[PDB]
């Protein structure tokens, strides 16, 4: 019943996280500790709430490694997206072919944020129609260093949290 | 008291996971032939979709399926019925509902090749008075695709043993 | 006994979920108009809350409040209706004070659409308006809005079925979603 009342947290936080305009916006508080977690094997990376393109849309989702991942592992925050298999993948166009962004938001007010953004390469697998929970990850493992993320003289991180965002070009989706 | 407590909850994930608010539903069928099974031995004569909304304080709705039929199509179509629900706000809407709709099954080969009947709410009809109980007397096509078609090994409405059901309310000169 | 706090943390949940909307517009059904004016005569409840809603879904948390009963300068003969914001979740990404107008109404369900309504701008030096510290900043609104007796009498249609709407509606200008 430990696992019943799991699961309903569970299933209440997807609730309360969706969204369907295509558009994430995560917010990581717990900074220090999390990547403390990421530095000693804890827990390595983590992930936001499912999102979608449309309410009967592509279900996606975000992962970050705190204490970076391959390419930059150790040394920077590695921001991945991932399409996850939808309730109605069957109906929607593979491979995934949309523009996807990858933001650190500048919490400062001189909106001086870090984007990186991508056209969704069709001979990824990170794009074929999900087979299991979840296509492998794809994005930038030297998102942000380490060094410029967590810089006194910055304020992407405010408050021991910071916010990611993904943003889905939705250009051509049907709908 | 608990097992229902637990599908009572069960069913109310199940509301919040399906709710739409855009008067448009899109259905999912999986389990086909176990389902039209249950239709056919009479356990099971019809199944329901989660309610939508044509917005988030607008008309409660869902769609009804008989997928072995029902009265005109009994035992040779998909009967595919349309169903105002009760709603939360129906003081505030403009009653009898009066909307067009558009009732769908969806050609899962890329053809786009869907099944798609549409009409205007009968003013007269008690499909579309105000509800009294839980929800109006059902309104749609008894006839709406046969078995044939629908079932067709050279057709794709049925991929993996699931279908596609299509609820499209024509929003028109309404307030949300 | 743990488990009834578990159980009504639920129900709670469900609730917010079910009432939540994103487009910064909140109509709140009021039923049991009679026990619940009574409660709050008895001082048993003296106030009562909207479910939570939302300017869009990474914006302000908001929420709207009723003394049935009326409050301070409308205490006893007026239905008193407060704005309020709430802590939000991504409240370091919005802009501080809030500053938008807005709309407080009770719905003519006569069909006439007679509603009552009152707009205000929301003035920057109120503390009503800060971002907020704990759960919620001080409500703001009328305390008068509408006396018991326009709400109340027959030839009106503001409660029917011993039960009222109210709606608040926020001004999005100059919002970025």
């Amino acid at each position: 019943h430990k696992a019943q009342l799991n699961k309903n947290e569970e299933r209440f936080k997807q609730l309360e996280g969706a969204c369907y305009s295509g558009k994430l916006i995560w917010k990581v508080t717990d900074y220090r500790v999390k990547k403390r977690e990421a530095v000693e094997g804890h827990t390595v990376s983590v992930f936001s709430q499912p999102f979608y393109t449309s309410r009967c849309g592509y279900r996606l989702c975000a992962r970050a490694y705190l204490n970076g991942d391959g390419s930059g592992k150790g040394t920077h925050l590695s921001l991945y997206f991932v399409v996850m298999r939808g309730e109605f993948d069957s109906l929607l166009q593979w491979p995934f072919r949309q523009r996807v962004t990858l933001m650190l938001l500048d919490q400062s007010g001189k909106k001086n944020h870090i984007v990186e953004t991508f056209k969704a390469d069709p001979n990824s697998s990170s794009f074929k129609r999900p087979d299991g929970e979840m296509n492998i990850a794809s994005g930038c493992p030297r998102f942000v260093s380490h060094s410029t993320l967590e810089n006194s003289k910055n304020t992407y991180i405010k408050d021991d949290t910071l916010f990611l965002k993904v943003a889905v070009d939705l250009t051509d989706l049907e709908d």
